[PDB]
């Protein structure tokens, strides 16, 4: 397993697109890709994980677990008292659990746990977050940094701080991953706060069926209209390939043939 590292407390537009094509090279199949766009690998590859290092506020750090199949993150840790600190979201089942503990700390001599108590649906942070929408939580690069700090070392911190924590991890490091439009509004706004956009959201929603659509297009044809919606809010009807693509970091695994260039 490799690990990619990232200072979101000292930093640049230029350091995070580093980042984000560093990350891309780690998640990707390195033979698998539809127009031009690389794809994830398949759930039986030999290095199945991959962790992402964040440093942020007074430089304590705290290590995401990201499946490399589909970069959903699994859990984090963070040096706690000594300790590697394993979080894990409380429906991640029986041995890939074990995986994710020994996983995040297998260098670490100590552990100690302290579970996600939910799993990491967006309408589960949410509600942890106690916001109507993760289109209320702000996200930027600062951000990240502070809320890494309100984690890492903490004794003490609220389901409530987690989740909107993992709402911006999330958004800032997988979906930034699969989206360089989600990318492009992180370093858009990089000395900034700011809203998620409705299609940073449609994006992340709609990432599957893009991924599918993408792959079972032929000669650059969607097999249907794919209805995704415009930065602005409006109606956004995407028909081919190319409509799409320049948005597009990563496609999730699809299994069968698909024209690759
Ligand atoms: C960021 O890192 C650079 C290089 O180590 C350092 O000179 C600078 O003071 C740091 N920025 C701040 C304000 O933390």
């Amino acid at each position: 397993i490799n690990t990619i590292t990232y200072d979101a407390g000292n930093t640049t537009i230029n350091k995070y697109a580093t980042f984000m094509e560093s990350l891309r090279n780690e998640a990707k199949d390195p033979s698998l890709q539809c127009y031009g766009i690389p794809m994830l690998p398949n759930n039986s590859s030999t290095i199945k994980y991959l962790l992402v290092k964040l440093q942020g506020a007074s430089q304590k750090t705290i290590t995401l677990m990201l499946r490399r199949n589909n970069l959903y993150v699994m859990g984090y840790s963070d040096p706690f008292n000594g300790n590697c600190r394993y979080h894990i979201f409380n429906d991640i089942t029986g041995t890939e659990r074990t995986n994710v503990e020994n996983t995040l700390c297998s260098s670490s001599s100590s552990r100690d746990a302290k579970p996600i108590n939910y799993n990491s649906l967006y309408s589960t942070l949410e509600k942890k977050a106690e916001v109507n929408s993760r289109s209320q939580v702000q996200l930027g690069i600062q951000i990240l940094s502070s809320d890494i700090g309100k984690i890492s070392g903490q004794s003490s911190f609220t389901d409530k701080t987690e989740a909107k924590f993992l709402l911006v991890a999330i958004q800032m490091v997988s979906e930034a991953a699969r989206f360089k439009y989600i990318e492009n509004q992180v370093k858009t706004n990089f000395n900034r706060d700011f809203s998620p956009n409705d299609k940073i959201l449609d994006l992340e929603e709609n990432w599957g069926k893009i991924s599918t659509a993408i792959h079972d297009a032929t000669n650059g044809a969607l097999p249907k209209p794919l209805e995704l919606k415009n930065a602005d809010g409006t109606k956004w009807i995407v028909l081919r390939v190319d409509e799409i693509k320049p948005d597009m970091g990563l496609l999730n695994y699809v299994n069968g043939t698909c024209q690759t260039t």
